């Protein structure tokens, strides 16, 4: 059911990095990882929390649809792309924390808590600020728990409308060509050690789906591009993408 | 409102071809084409008809969803990719005519006709076989009429469920990266002269949508790759994609 493939450590080694890639072959119901222990180590979800946050926001009508504009609050922040208006598509793409903090406040802690329990999402713990707990509060999730959650979203099995699930899956769209589609979400946890980068989602093929969840040590933002590069090196080695 | 840009003819000429590209800037409500007359010349839609056919099939419950398997009928045809099971995603991707002919028969001519009128689709004429009229019957549509129809689909304004429209737009997904998303459908009209290639759809940007509809003379299948190559040359020249 779960197999360790330590040869993938060569892709981390090549980039002077360390972390885990977890793959799940949906057709065969079989998982693969370079490190079973790290696969099951729970971290702050950081911006990967935008997936469940989007679903809850849409289902409660905090977000009407993927076109509704969320006005920049006019406070210049660190990331140029944050200092503008966004919709759900662009807010996901650019990981626009302030937009999702506003979602979180409107959702409120009672409903956020009930929904993470219904989703069976990581440790289901929202302790801290309703608008920052995924950055510095109690919520923790492993690579393998990310895959469990993503599988429910792919199959429209989460306790929200089909419509909410379709809209978030649209919002997750990251890459597509004639060979594959990637629906995914990046994350960078900086507020508590260890500082990690996340990439979680799935590769749609004609005849299969490969779920993936990877995290890696991210001492500085310089290595953030390694999240995708290392995941793709593994996907290429396993012949999942050309 | 409409501007002719004959410089795009250079991209057709380079590939020893003739045809039209029509662009529509959604934000500015402004169209551009290399040939205003050909932009308005109606042809058989061929496999571009898979867009309205999918919508009507989904709305009537002929197709439950994008995962439902359409069993190969076991008749070896000319196109390898047709001789296998398909779902809506793979049937669109590979233009699997036999699957859509079966949809057409279950829809039936009364409902097919009522739906094309509701969609204001080309000349709204289904004369011919209910299961081949888009290949050799009476239906005709121009590049500009394709854009009018696509705009209604993009905005969920067609007289079918939001769900049907979302599923077909998912099924149209052709290419995505960090710069743009292309949702589109290819077509090759071969059964009545002149033989033409179609590519119709849109480019999603962060802050805008560019609708496109192109057709070109396609005497042999050798040039089918020119549909995308020439459209992209135009999109690149207009700085819509890098």
């Amino acid at each position: 059911e779960w197999q360790e493939n330590k040869s993938w450590n060569a892709h981390f080694t090549e980039h002077k990095s360390q972390g885990v890639v977890v793959l799940w072959n949906e057709n065969k119901q079989q998982g693969f990882t370079n490190n079973l222990k790290r696969a099951n180590q729970a971290f702050l979800p950081a911006s990967t929390f935008k997936i469940p946050n989007s679903l809850i926001a849409l289902d409660l009508g905090v977000v009407k649809d993927e076109h509704q504009v969320f006005k920049w609050d006019g406070q210049t922040r660190d990331i140029a792309t944050w200092n503008r208006d966004h919709n759900l598509i662009t807010a996901m793409k650019y990981s626009v924390v302030p937009v999702y903090q506003e979602f979180a406040r409107q959702i409120g802690e009672a409903r956020m808590s009930k929904m993470l329990h219904a989703f069976d999402y990581g440790n289901e713990d929202i302790s801290g600020n309703v608008d920052s707990f995924w950055l510095d509060g109690g919520i923790r999730i492993s690579a393998t728990e990310q895959i469990s959650f993503l599988r429910k979203l792919y199959h429209n099995k989460l306790h929200v409308s089909e419509r909410s699930q379709r809209i978030v899956k649209q919002a997750m769209l990251t890459e597509a060509n004639g060979d594959y589609i990637i629906r995914a979400k990046t994350g960078y946890s900086t507020r508590i050690e260890p500082k990690i980068g996340w990439w979680v989602g799935w590769v749609e093929l004609d005849d299969n789906v490969w779920f993936f969840a990877m995290n890696m040590d991210m001492p500085t933002s310089d290595g953030l591009g390694l999240r995708q590069a290392i995941t793709k090196e593994v996907l290429k080695q396993e012949k999942i993408i050309p």
